[PDB]
């Protein structure tokens, strides 16, 4: 009752890892000529409005893909309370830093001319991509400071300082990619994020590059967790962000001087 923001039941890891969210999803689509500023769109979104409005999401492919490597995040994401636009781009060609732009464009359309804008806060808004749309992110995250939550999944970027940064940022990179390997991207993408900004970064134990394409337990789980905390401000996420064991009903208190 307190947070204003809060939808659905107390969460727990089942139903994280679950396939589906407490929410119904419906779907519309706006067309590549429609879309000012990117290439269309499929938008996922909770079909009840009956507990409030939710935060959107716009989630960008990688270089030469479309939607339907993303595809698979729009039902997982939306079931859980949010607008999502898994978007294409203007070609599949474009690099990092167009595909911010189009990110950006793609919110605005979702908030002004959409057909389920009156179930968007224009207020709590987020973005998440694959690859080139993970620096995509990035870069979208550095220029718009009024974003909520960013979620570059493998990204990739010839530029590695983000201290710019101030969006809540969690770095999905993959232990055996070979196409924006972890030493050179994702890793320096975190380290050079700055202390002050809530961030976090996540490694997939034996992932290539193509993990983020398929349905993915840890993946869905953590951006769930991740989005929840920080376009809802949902503290009720926050036990698997930062486990501890007062996590637990028969613990008040505890403390430690860990990691031991
Ligand atoms: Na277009
Ligand atoms: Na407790």
């Amino acid at each position: 009752a307190a947070n204003p923001y809060e939808r659905g039941p107390d969460p727990t890891e089942s139903s994280l890892e679950a396939s589906s969210g407490p929410f119904s999803v419906s779907e519309t689509s706006v067309s590549r000529l429609s879309a000012s500023g990117f290439g269309g769109g499929t938008i996922y979104y909770p079909t009840t409005t009956s507990e409030g409005t939710y935060g959107a999401v716009a989630i960008s492919p990688g270089y030469t893909a479309t939607q339907s490597s993303i595809a698979w995040l729009g039902p997982r994401l939306a079931s859980h309370g949010f607008v999502v636009i898994t978007i294409d781009t203007n070609t599949t060609l474009d690099q990092p830093d167009s595909r911010a732009r189009q990110l950006m464009a793609a919110l605005n359309y979702l908030v002004n001319r959409s057909s389920v804008r009156s179930r968007i806060d224009s207020s709590r808004l987020a973005v998440m991509g694959h690859s080139m749309g993970g620096g995509g992110t990035l870069r979208a995250a550095e220029d718009n400071p009024s974003l909520k939550a960013a979620i570059p999944l493998t990204p990739w970027h010839t530029n590695k300082n983000w201290s710019s940064v101030r969006v809540p940022t969690l770095i999905i990179g993959a232990e055996n990619d070979t196409i924006a390997p972890v030493s050179s991207h994702a890793k320096p993408f975190y380290n050079s994020l700055p202390s002050s900004t809530p961030k976090a970064y996540l490694e997939l134990n034996g992932a290539s590059h193509f993990a983020p394409n398929s349905s993915n337990t840890t993946i869905g789980k953590y951006s769930i967790a991740w989005l929840k905390r920080f376009v809802d401000n949902d503290t009720r996420y926050s036990q698997f962000l930062c486990p501890a064991p007062h996590d637990d009903s028969a613990i008040s208190e505890y403390r430690s001087t860990c990691p031991y």
